[PDB]
């Protein structure tokens, strides 16, 4: 029959499981101990806590849902974090590798502070690669679902440490014309404009899609040859946006192909890019939203486009621009996980309020473009 001189009431001390890799040791802490001081105590008891410069490590509270794990701040007391006996804390390197696909398509690993937001990590990336204007870039996933809120963490958006992200330049309209004199740059502009049309991010009419595909045939096959380029030849999924992949499109495409004549590969690329740049939809960020129409119960899908100068409504079928508002004439906006609303003050009667799961994306684009206009005046 013996007493334990180590015993402290469960009410007056915190008993925490400290994990380092595969090692776990249970340690007792005064609850007011600051995180910084708890790290020192950990270094005094667990040898694997000495695996580097001491200020390289901190405390991370894990959770069965990884989105809910959090880094603890060095100046906070343990009991700030509402810890209970038997909770687990990881003694963890503050910096971790983050794999980023560079603008040349290769993947580079960059150490980032794992407690920070996506904006902070972007800035660290841009600093490493000599990019001063980080506001021209963003990080996206490479899985709609690839958008990242740069004011939040990767962790809370479901991005774990294994995942490679993409550094992506934002869209800017070109100050130079489309020439034939720089074939390598021409091909880059063509591939960009073509992929945007084929993957639906640049929405176009059915007629225009078949015109683009006509130039595409000229580029890929040379001049039209009625011996070879007959019904059934084209894999239409490679020449038309998904919603236009229909057999009746091939005849339209072959007409556009024939109309190119003996046009060279370079000349067709110039024409393809010029046709894309000629459309009111070119360069616009589009979102499929659901509108409430006066005198109709079922909502109507509509394309909502955001540019550096305006918001536009675009017909989902014909891609006709139905209506355009200048960013200058928007009084305020609001977003929720289910809807997005614009208030135009006395420029019109009633708000524009639509159902969408991308409302925060839309709001951040508008705010970003407005801050740019606002920053040129001051």
């Amino acid at each position: 029959n013996n007493d334990n001189p180590l015993f402290k009431s469960a009410m007056v001390a915190l008993s925490l499981k400290i994990s380092i890799g595969n090692v776990v040791k249970t340690m007792q802490f005064e609850p007011s101990t600051m995180v910084y001081d708890a790290c020192r105590m950990i270094r005094e008891r667990i040898p694997e806590a000495l695996a580097g410069p001491p200020n390289d490590f901190g405390l991370f509270l894990s959770d069965d849902d990884p989105k809910k794990g959090i880094w603890l701040e060095a100046g906070k007391a343990l009991d700030y974090y509402m810890l209970r006996n038997g909770d687990t804390m990881e003694y963890r390197k503050k910096q971790r590798p983050l794999k980023i696909r560079m603008l040349d398509g290769t993947v580079k690993t960059i150490m980032v502070d794992d407690s920070k937001t996506v904006t902070d990590m972007l800035m660290t990336i841009c600093a490493r690669i000599g990019i001063t204007n980080h506001d021209e870039y963003s990080l996206v996933r490479e899985l709609e679902l690839n958008w990242l809120d740069h004011g939040r963490t990767l962790r809370e958006q479901g991005v774990e440490e294994h995942e490679t992200l993409l550094l992506r330049r934002k869209f800017f309209y070109s100050d130079q014309n489309v020439d034939s004199r720089d074939p390598v740059q021409l091909n880059l502009l063509y591939v960009q404009a073509r992929d945007d049309i084929l993957n639906g991010s640049h929405p176009v009419s059915f007629d225009k899609a078949c015109e683009f595909a006509g130039f595409q045939c000229q580029i890929q096959f040379g001049p039209h040859n009625e011996q070879k380029h007959k019904a059934g030849f084209l894999d239409l999924k490679d020449f038309l946006p998904k919603e236009y992949v229909k057999q009746k499109g091939e005849r339209k495409i072959f007409q556009a192909h024939k109309n190119c004549g003996q046009m060279s590969e370079i000349e067709a690329k110039v024409r393809y890019v010029k046709l894309a740049r000629s459309l009111k939809t070119y360069g616009v960020s589009f979102f499929l939203v659901k509108e409430k129409m006066k005198g109709k119960n079922k909502l109507v899908p509509r394309l909502l486009g955001i540019t550096k100068e305006c918001v536009m409504r675009v017909d989902e079928k014909t891609k006709e621009v139905i209506q355009e508002w200048s960013l200058t004439n928007i009084k305020r906006w609001a977003a929720s996980p289910k809807s997005f609303t614009l208030d135009f003050g006395d420029y019109q009667d009633g708000y524009y309020s639509v159902q969408t799961t991308e409302g925060e994306q839309i709001a951040q684009l508008i705010a970003g473009y407005i801050d740019i206009i606002l920053k040129k005046k001051k």
